[PDB]
């Protein structure tokens, strides 16, 4: 399937199904089971895993069973030409080892031995995966508790959990391979996570670094280079859709109605500039503009803001909060990961999580940590439920996708959806969730409308944080959790005095009594960074499989133990102490 | 004492007696009780630890106390010429630490402080096993809990303990070097530890890599290069003592009578060859074969067999389970520690057991997990005492050690002795419990005779296995346990659908609840490779010991952490995790 | 094209035109002309390089200029389809660095700038290659040293050299990546070179390793699992053009008339099998041996021979012989890449000149360095020409493809030609030359039949080797020289006291009076290993190229500096000592 957005096409899963060499007796009686237990793993993708776009993950299965070189040879080249970018190798018997081994370093591998007793499928497992960790070639291990009768070609629940975390994480690995990130801007004050290391992008994941200074934003604006038609589009979408909320600038600070009529021109011309920028605008061809059309193939991007632009022009917040989002004037649409601060560690983080996910990811700083004495004192509210310990703010200085207002319903319950799957009252509900208020002039003199909304409680969510650290190197913290709802009159009393125009987001962790989540303060004391990104679901399990395969050890999570699932090599590394042995395999493969 | 079977002397340990080199009182007065201390040691040593051949270690004390430089460097020419390999240092006071230190890099060391209180002996262990840690020397520390009156002869027990485990794991290091490994064939099916890496031979454990292909053995069967007298003798001993069972092959796989005689006489050479092959044999050079007479200097070797030679001739099930075994047409003797498919890894994993504990060692497949669940839908059995979390299925695909079979006994108990304490009624009913199946031809074409025998259950048992992991190196993983006894209709039904021919053991690992070791299941998903080796007994201590000093990492391991002796620079890289500090003591020293 | 022999095409060259983005004026006057440059360097390589096969090296040109990152990421895209694995770069202006460059780490590549002065062609080169320098991905530049006039396509000479060096070299290492070693035996005589290190194989040159057990040839032989018909055909022809010479063995040592038939079927068997199983043979699936079919996709092989297999069955030699020549019974055709006692970097090495020349190597023992004095002590006669300051006896233990003869000619001078440029006359004359002689019964008890012949002089030669030394890894070293005639009587003297009967040249490598080439002697005393591989013609500074690409560092080479062409990064790493600077280069690189 091409890929709509990028270069080339989507990552495709190969399926490697091995077999024993020996014919004349042995092979032949496998060759039926060993081929039906790849189809029955590629069906099972293909029902769980789906591309950004909606569309099923495509699987491609050797064109016979692996039993020797020769035939381990051919799968390569047919993968590789077929754009295979994740494996899975599947076997009910014994193989030769490393004669049937991918040896491909460069892409995700898994291996799933069968559980059944007739042959040594459990066996070639352990072999194969001996290999791998000698040889340096990390790769997933999959076995099944229970033994299943010869030929069961329906799957059991362990083992489909295993595949489907695979699957999907190596599918984000094998996404981000080839892209671009365009840094729009440069540091955005001082902030570390804006400064570019093109070491981590280019070897650690795959992606090229493109740049751009924010005064394309000018010339673009000032020569008109974008859709005009579109254009008039959105910006009469924003004043049927948009609802502006209560300037709280006062006399001094307070921009004019016509002010206030060109900062919304020029936030809706920013949203199409950074877009067309992105992934480029063939409507630009015609126009005389063949160079800016190309685009910059970016899957993730970042725009610095403060404090230069917004110092005389309108900040970013819609531009930040419109293509975060799942809609526009245009329709329902995948979100384009776009960093406010040009955080470009926080656009990945919120990467990691839309490619795991295909829904968009909230970008926010973690504000406040308000202990249960700490809202008794101020509200004279005792916290309850999930609160009951305390609760993180997690606000962003103005922009977040709209997504976050938690609007979305499945099941009666709030949660944030991948783009092709919502519903016309899901984006409604979003809009009208939410209100747009001038930006605080004493911060972003030029301008702007800033998003501000509550987002609905009970919602389960994952916050995490890329962070990049001298002598180390990439490292991620994870923080799986919910969403809480505070009586009205608490909230507007602790959201008055902090910042009421910005998007908010109540925030409690699980705690595990344990590391940093012993309870809710440590939780924020060992945050890494200002910034964090907010992803529906519970993708804690995810992400450390994702990392593990990037090679990024995972300073800081609360996922349960046994959810952990990583190349089997880590277990050489230590087996009591996980996150010593992260950090050992890490660093040693 | 002479090695009987490879060149040179056996390894003995040194006793150094330091003392107080102030003479004018304090040295005249302890003379007497230092070497009291050493004589004691000594006594001890002789009667707790023992050659492979039954022979009490031998020790040898320095010619005088040792109070400076001098009279140490007179004990290193003393014990270099007397053939030391391990060094023991006793001490009831205070000595000059680096002025009476062993600086010998390369032998195993212990430092035994009296706790006394009449002088600083406990002063003197701390302050020269800080000066080994500063030096990068490892030393064992040892210090008894209970304070003793001056003079008392008498060993507490838990210095015993640490004296003995001390000395057998330094005994087993010293056991080795010089030695060879002897490798037939090739790489096995592409398993990963059939790959030599003379690194890890000559570094880790300073053996010799002797190679030779698995043709030799068709020179030496066409030109009867071998004893025929013995020749005959063994194949009559077969025909009398070695019961073949029923043929599983289905008619169009069966070998003919006249194939399967000879499938017996080339297995009876086969033994042989590579018997003589390990350590020679004056008989061939008699016969004109002075070369051939040698030998390989092997303590421990490897046999390819699949794909090539099984392929066409009798595979090596029976020579692979007479030479593992305690006692053959010639008697009672040694085993030849001989690794099945050229797994070289697995040759030293049996080579570390059977140099601690003098026994026959178990070459085995980690097969199938068999769960509560899965047995009851299988059998509608309930799985009961240590069986009731569920059991491991270890069975090497033919060849086993006939001590395998649990019916030696001692106590009324199942165990498996050293082949000096054999009585005639043990190798009597270890062949009575055995029957020799004709190979499945699918798999073995050339014919031969798996070995098929039942572990007897109750019997404490330890499995371990060695792997080497780019990036870090050998890493050895431990798990003790019982093997178990299951209802003799709830035995067929599972071990019918698996593999009935081939030798049996039903394994549980004690759980420690945590790690690896939290279910069954982790056990063996966190096994690094298919084989492992079973020795009888918990031995789980004495392999960390000896990993230790071989400054190999154990990654995996259920022994109760008090147990844990290694050397005292170890706690210095942490005491809180001490895998960490394993992995971090054994990289930088 | 597909690749005639192994799985896959072969690999393709891509041409990468970059152009300025700039519209409005710049771009559009430049694509034409850079365009012009692509298909110039594409017609040059078309005319210069060709696979093994003889057939013309096959180019892709990007579908459009490169001025930005999407067009770089169209190009990627287009190539990894296209089945690329070697880049060229080409530019007559200014592009913008980083935006335009191939970020593939996995495939050698070169940057070529056009020396023109109206647009800064030049000074793109220098700031990619500074790119590509701070990136870590090692690439060629290429800058003319005379300016040409705009649009000129004539590719001046010093650029078309380093165009097609660079294609050579990154073609060759193209070649390897994905095909296996086979591996034959195991150690052979303790030779250090016959041990196999796969971490070379996986990591630098990214090949499969493989292995069988000479008792495979047993079973193939006695099961007659073969082409019979080819058999036949390939014994009568050996009768035919195959010379038996005299018999060296002194009648105790004689084989009968019987052996020597039965030596010379074994050994075309022996031919046989060892290609079967490097290439696979689709006659062995019709005859029912479909997994022996198959083969072992290897490019290069090895053969242990000593001791195990000569001391019992017909020696290599003719085998080793006829597989590495460049005709047999089935006519001309493409060598076999193959090693004499499996010494595996030997057959390294001979891959690697094979890879850039398309031509047979031969393999040889640095057996005697004769000294002018020497020479005149044992025949009288004082050294003249090349030979007047020492030569060096390069003959393997009786094995060498009958391409060694030098009987083949080109305007009227001996040589060594791809097998599709041979004439009859030249095959003919090869066996002419050649003397089958029986083997020496004393080292090979089994019979065979060595190669007997005198290499013609006066024929530019280059002989290198490949070696791994612990805590570099591997290391190259070369010496380019000539073969040279002596008097027929000066000949046969040195000929007979050292081995008559076993394949003869006469060496003699260029001096430069520095380092390991003062003087004739110190070339011999300096070679790291007992076998080097002789190439026809002077291809030391290919050599260099494709180690540089390899990241293998040559501790040894006469080659002019002026010649020596290396990516760009190894002049940071020093420009005063090219040695030191390749060493710092390949290790931190
Ligand atoms: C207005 C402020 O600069 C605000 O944008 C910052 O505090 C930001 O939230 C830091 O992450
Ligand atoms: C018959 C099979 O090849 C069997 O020997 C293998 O599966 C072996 O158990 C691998 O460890
Ligand atoms: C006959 C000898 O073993 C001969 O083959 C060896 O010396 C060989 O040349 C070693 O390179
Ligand atoms: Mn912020
Ligand atoms: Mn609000
Ligand atoms: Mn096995
Ligand atoms: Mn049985
Ligand atoms: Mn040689
Ligand atoms: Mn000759």
């Amino acid at each position: 399937a091409k890929d709509p957005r990028y270069v080339g096409n989507l990552p495709k899963i190969g399926i490697r199904p091995t077999i024993d060499g020996r014919r004349k007796g042995v092979r032949e009686s496998l060759e039926e089971t060993t081929m039906n237990m790849a189809k029955a793993v590629a069906k099972l993708l293909e029902e769980n895993v789906f591309y950004y776009n909606g569309q099923p993950v495509e699987c491609v299965i050797a064109d016979t069973c692996i039993g020797g070189v020769k035939e381990a040879a051919e799968a390569a080249e047919k993968f590789a030409r077929e754009g295979v970018g994740v494996s899975i190798t599947v076997t009910p018997c014994w193989c030769y080892g490393t004669e049937t081994m991918d040896m491909d370093p460069h892409i995700p591998k898994a291996v799933w031995g069968f559980n059944g007793t007739e042959r040594p499928g459990a066996v070639y497992l352990a072999a194969v995966l001996a290999g791998y960790n000698q040889k340096g070639l990390p790769a997933f291990g999959i076995y099944g508790k229970d033994v299943q009768d010869a030929g069961d070609t329906n799957i059991p629940e362990d083992v489909k959990e295993k595949l489907i975390r695979f699957a999907k994480a190596g599918l984000a690995v094998a996404m981000m391979k080839g892209k671009s990130y365009l840094s729009i801007g440069s540091v955005s004050m001082g902030i570390a996570g804006s400064v570019v290391q093109e070491d981590f992008f280019q070897n650690y994941l795959g992606m090229r670094n493109e740049y751009v200074d924010m005064s394309e934003f000018v010339r673009r604006i000032e020569l008109g280079i974008y859709d005009k038609e579109e254009y008039e589009r959105a910006l009469k979408w924003v004043k049927e859709n948009c609802k502006v909320g209560p300037d709280n600038n006062r006399d001094g600070f307070k921009r004019t109605e016509e002010q206030k009529e060109k900062d919304w021109e020029i936030s809706v011309k920013m949203a199409l500039i950074a877009r067309d920028l992105m992934v480029g605008n063939k409507k630009l061809e015609e126009m005389g503009y063949g160079e800016e059309a190309l685009g910059r193939n970016a899957i993730v991007a970042g725009f610095q803001g403060q404090r230069q632009w917004t110092d005389y022009f309108p900040n970013g917040d819609f531009m930040e909060t419109i293509l975060n989002s799942s809609f526009d004037w245009n329709g329902k649409r995948a979100p384009y990961i776009f960093a406010t601060e040009n955080d470009n560690l926080n656009g990945i983080s919120m990467l990691f999580g839309y490619l795991l996910t295909n829904t968009a990811q909230i970008f926010a700083d973690v504000r406040t940590y308000w202990s249960p004495e700490a809202v008794k004192r101020v509200t004279g509210y005792t916290l309850e439920g999930r609160a009951a310990n305390g609760i993180i703010h997690l606000i962003n200085s103005g922009a977040a996708a709209l997504d976050g207002t938690g609007e979305q319903t499945k099941d009666g319950k709030p949660v944030i959806k991948p783009y092709y799957e919502l519903t016309d009252e899901d984006i409604k509900k979003c809009l009208e969730a939410t209100q747009f208020r001038p930006a605080s002039t004493e911060y972003f003199r030029g301008g702007g409308y800033s998003t501000d909304f509550l987002t609905k409680g009970g919602m389960p969510v994952t916050i995490s944080r890329l962070n990049i650290v001298k002598g180390l190197g990439p490292v991620l913290q994870i923080a799986e959790g919910y969403t809480v709802d505070l009586p009205e009159e608490v909230h507007d009393v602790l959201d008055k005095r902090t910042d009421p125009t910005w998007p908010t987001t109540w925030f409690v962790p699980n705690l595990t009594g344990e590391g940093a989540f012993k309870d809710v303060y440590s939780v924020m004391n060992n945050w890494g960074a200002n910034h964090c990104s907010i992803s529906y679901g519970h993708i804690g399990a995810d992400l450390i499989t994702l990392a593990s395969i990037l090679r990024i050890p995972v300073n800081m999570h609360n996922v349960p133990e046994e959810k952990i699932f990583r190349p089997d090599a880590w277990s050489m590394f230590g087996t009591k102490d996980l996150e010593g042995a992260d950090y050992r395999a890490c660093k040693k493969l």
